[PDB]
C-alpha cells in the first residue's frame, strides 16, 4: 500500500506513456535502476554514454504522444544534448543521481524533504510537459528507497494550460481579424513550436477556413501535410527557390504560427506579436482555437485563393535523391535528417501525411541524428509496429554516436532505415559492416552507386516493410 | 618576428614534448586549431567526443616524460573529475566567446605569462588546469623571442621547519618500529619519486608493496617487493604482511603508526604537516634514514610468489601469471575497472613498465580511451615501446571510436586484449580494426591454453610493427 520514491517516478513516466528510460548505468543511481523492473512495461535502453542518451531521449520525445522523454544521469561523469534540447523546446525529464547548468533546463528540483518529494517530481513532470523543455530532478541515493502512499499516483498530474486572460485574447483575435479583412494576399507560415505545443489540427483547421497559401520553415517541416493543395513549399529566405521566395515575400499579411525566432501576426507559446505590438501571456494553442471560431468571416475582401508553387548508370546526384525519396515515403513515417548535406537536402523532399520531422539544423550538434534515431525507433515500437523510422546522415556524423545503432540492434528496432550518404567524407569506415558486427538478429544492408539501383530499392515492395533493421549506404560525388 | 597568441600556446606544449592535442573541433576554437599546423611536429588527434578526449589526454599524460597532456574544449560539459583525484597534469584550453588553477586571458599584456604560469602549475602540481581564451585574443601578436625564455618548472623548496619536524618524527617511529612496511601509490609515479622509493627500499631493507593504482612504481623483481595490497581483496599472505605492520611508510597515498607522504603535505598518525612535498621530504629522509632503522630489526621475508591443460579453457588465474612471460621492458600495461583491473594485479610487471589502471575513479570505458593517448605518446617517444590494453568486451563499447583514432594515426605499438566472458549487446569485436580500416593489422581469437601459450611464444607477434586485437574467451566465472 506504500511504494518506494524511486518507483513513484517510473510509475508517473508510465502514466504519461514514457516506457523507455535513457542513460548509462552509474553509482548513486544503480539502486534507482532496480525500480524500473518493478514497473510492468518499462525498459532500460542502456546507451553507450550520456551525450548519446540525451540525443536518444530527444528523438524519443519527438515521437512520444505527450512530447516527453526520461533521461537518468549521475554526479560528475554523467554530466549539450540538453543545451540543444532547451533551445528547440523538447520536454526531457532529467533525473540526476547525487550522493547522500541551471541555464539549459526550465526548472531545477533538489529532493531534500521526503514529504514534498512526490509533489516536487509531479511539478517537474508537469513543467516538462506544458512548457516542452528539459527539467533537472536531483535525487540523493538515501531517498530513492523512501516509502510514500500508492494513493499519490491516483491524484494524476494536472497538465492543463492556465487559460489566456480573455481581454488580451479578445484584443488579439479582434486585431488579427481586422488585418485579415484588409489583407489582399495573406500567407500562413508554420515553424517548429506549432508541432511542439500541439497546434497541427489547429493549423489544418486554419488552412481550411481561410484557403490561404501555407509554407513551413525547415525546422517546421512536417507540421503541414505537403499534399495539401494550399501548401506552397519551404521558406528559407534568400536560399528559398525563386517561386517560393516570391509567394511569401509578396504577401501583405503573414500569419506566422510558432515562429521560434509588413502586417506580421506571430503566434508564440508564451505570447502573441502583431506588427511591433507584443501581447504577453496569449498562448497560441487557445488563441488559434478562439480564432478558428470566427476567422472564416474575416477573410472576405473578395479574396481569390492565390495559386501556390538522369541515366540509370549515372551516379545518384543530391537533386535526384531528395525528389525520388518522396515516392518511397508513406503515412506516419519519422523522417530524421543530420546537419550537413542531409539537413538541407531533405528540405526539397515532399513528406507524406502525419510525417514526423526531426532535423536539428538550428542547434546543429553533429552526431545527433544517429543518436536521435535510436530514441524515435524505440518510441515507434511502443506506438505502432507498422510505423517506420528513417535516418539520413553523412558517413562522418554517424561515427560520433555510432554505438546507438548497437542499441537499435539490442532492442530489435526492425522499423529503422539507416540511409548513410557517402561522399568521401575523417577515417573512412566499412559502414555496412556495423549491423552484422553489432549482431542484429534480423537485418539487410545495400550499397547504392547509380540511379537504377536507387529506383529499384524504392519500388522494391519487400524492402518497404519494417520486418528488419536496414542500412542503405548511398554513394555520392566528392561535391 | 611576432607570432599569434594561439601559436605561442602550442609552441610551449611542443617545448614540453606535448606533440598531440586532444578534443573535438567546435566554434570559438576553430581559429585556434589552425595554429597547430603552423607548429612543426604537432598533430590534432581528433577524438569522437570530449569525454573520450579527456580519457585519451589522461593516458597520453601518463606516458609523456613530463607527465603533461593538452586538451582543447569549447564553451566541455561531460568531462577531468577522475584526472584531478588521481593527480594527472592535463592542460585544459577552453575556447570561450568574445581543476587546480583557473586562468581567464582578458589582458593581452600578461596573456603569455598567464599561459606559462598554467603550464608550470600543470607540470609541478600534476593536476588539470583550465585556460580561458576568448576567440578575439587567439590572433593577438606577441614576440617569438618569448619562447627562448623557457617556463621555470622548478619546485618551491619545502619550509625547513615542517620538513625538519617530519623527518625528525618519521625517524623516531622507524626506531620504535618492529615490523615496518613501505606502501607506494600512484602519486609516487606522478611526482617523480621512483629512484627515491628505490633508494628507500635499499637503505631500510623493509618489505615494500604497491596499490593497484601504484603498480609499476616498484621493480617487482626487487627481492623486498611483497606484492599488491587491495585490503580485504588482497591474497591472505599479502593481507597478513601489510596489516601485521606496526609502522606503514605510505608514499603517494591518494586517499597504528601511519606516515603518508603526499604531494602538497605529509601525514603522521592524525597529525597533518601541510606544505611538506614528498619529493624533497624523501630526499632529506634518505640522507639519514639508515641510522634510524631499529638495530634489532631483522629484514622480514616477503610473502606469496606462489604457482594447465592445452585443450582446457583459459582461466583468470592462468592468463595473469603467464602474461608476465610475454611482457618486456618499457611496456605500457593498461587495465580496465572490472575483471582486468583486479586480474592484472597478480601479474608480474617488467622493468620500466608503465601501469595505467583507473581502479580508484573507476570510470567505465576509460582504459580504451586512455590506450589511444598512451599509443600516440609512445609513437613520439620510442617506436619499440609497446602499449598493451586489457579490457572487458562491454567497457570497450563506451569509447570504441578511439580505436578508429589509433587506426587513423597508424598506432602499430598497441595490443588490444579483449577479455570476452559472455558479457549488454555482444559485438564481433575482431571486426572493428578492419571496419575502421587499419592500414596494417592482426586479429586473433583465443579459446584454449594452447592458443594463448603459442601467441606469447610467437616471436613475430611480439614486435610492434602493426596494431593488433586479441579476443580472449573466458567462462561467465
Amino acid at each position: 500500500s506504500e511504494i518506494t520514491l524511486g518507483r513513484f517516478f517510473f510509475e508517473r513516466l508510465h502514466q504519461l506513456q514514457v516506457d523507455t528510460v535513457f542513460g548509462l548505468p552509474g553509482d548513486f543511481n544503480l539502486a534507482l535502476l532496480d525500480k524500473i523492473y518493478e514497473v510492468d512495461g518499462m525498459r532500460w535502453a542502456g546507451n553507450a554514454n550520456e551525450l548519446n542518451a540525451g540525443y536518444a531521449a530527444d528523438g524519443y520525445a519527438r515521437v512520444n504522444p505527450n512530447g516527453l522523454a526520461a533521461l537518468v544521469s549521475t554526479f560528475g561523469v554523467g554530466e549539450n544534448a540538453i543545451a540543444g534540447s532547451y533551445s528547440e523546446h523538447v520536454g526531457i525529464i532529467n533525473l540526476v543521481g547525487v550522493p547522500s547548468f541551471k541555464n539549459i533546463s526550465q526548472t531545477s528540483a533538489f529532493i531534500s524533504d521526503p514529504n514534498t518529494a512526490a509533489s516536487e517530481i509531479d511539478r517537474c513532470i508537469r513543467d516538462a510537459y506544458v512548457y516542452q523543455r528539459p527539467v533537472y530532478i536531483g535525487l540523493p541515493s538515501n531517498l530513492v528507497d523512501v516509502k510514500v502512499p500508492k494513493s499519490l499516483l491516483d491524484k494524476k498530474i494536472d497538465l492543463s494550460l492556465h487559460p489566456n486572460e480573455p481581454e488580451s485574447q479578445a484584443e488579439v483575435v479582434e486585431t488579427v481579424e481586422k488585418f485579415i479583412s484588409e489583407a489582399s494576399n495573406p500567407v500562413i507560415l508554420v515553424d517548429a513550436c506549432a508541432i511542439r505545443h500541439n497546434c497541427l489540427k489547429e493549423v489544418a483547421e486554419l488552412i481550411a477556413e481561410t484557403q490561404f497559401p501555407v509554407f513551413t520553415t525547415p525546422m517546421g517541416k512536417s507540421s503541414v501535410d505537403e499534399s495539401n493543395p494550399r501548401f506552397g513549399g519551404v521558406y528559407v529566405g534568400s536560399l528559398s527557390s525563386p517561386d517560393v521566395k516570391e509567394a511569401v515575400e509578396s504577401a501583405d499579411l503573414v500569419l506566422s504560427v510558432g515562429a521560434m525566432l509588413r502586417n506580421v501576426v506571430e503566434f508564440h507559446s508564451d505570447y502573441t506579436k502583431i506588427r511591433q505590438a507584443t501581447f504577453p501571456g496569449v498562448q497560441m494553442k487557445e488563441a488559434l482555437q478562439v480564432l478558428l471560431k470566427t476567422v472564416k468571416k474575416s477573410v472576405n475582401p473578395k479574396y481569390v485563393p492565390a495559386p501556390v508553387p538522369p541515366g540509370n548508370n549515372d551516379p545518384v546526384s543530391q537533386e535526384y535523391l531528395w525528389r525520388k525519396v518522396s515516392d518511397w515515403f508513406q503515412e506516419g513515417d519519422v523522417i530524421i535528417s543530420e546537419t550537413g548535406t542531409s539537413a538541407f537536402g531533405i528540405v526539397q523532399s515532399k513528406f507524406p501525411k502525419n510525417a514526423i520531422g526531426i532535423s536539428q539544423v538550428l542547434w546543429g550538434s553533429i552526431g545527433y541524428a544517429t543518436g536521435a534515431t535510436c530514441g524515435a525507433a524505440m518510441a515507434a515500437q511502443e506506438i505502432d509496429p507498422k510505423k517506420r523510422v528513417i535516418l539520413f546522415t553523412g558517413d562522418g556524423s554517424l561515427q560520433l554516436t555510432v554505438q546507438e545503432i548497437s542499441t537499435m540492434c539490442k532492442w530489435d528496432c526492425y522499423n529503422t532505415y539507416l540511409y548513410v550518404l557517402n561522399n568521401d567524407g575523417i577515417q573512412p569506415w566499412n559502414n555496412l559492416q556495423l549491423l552484422p558486427l553489432f549482431n542484429a538478429k534480423k537485418y539487410e544492408t545495400k550499397r547504392i552507386s547509380t540511379v537504377g539501383e536507387l529506383n529499384d530499392l524504392f519500388t522494391n515492395k519487400e524492402f518497404a516493410v519494417p520486418d528488419r533493421i536496414r542500412m542503405v549506404e548511398i554513394m555520392l560525388p566528392v561535391m
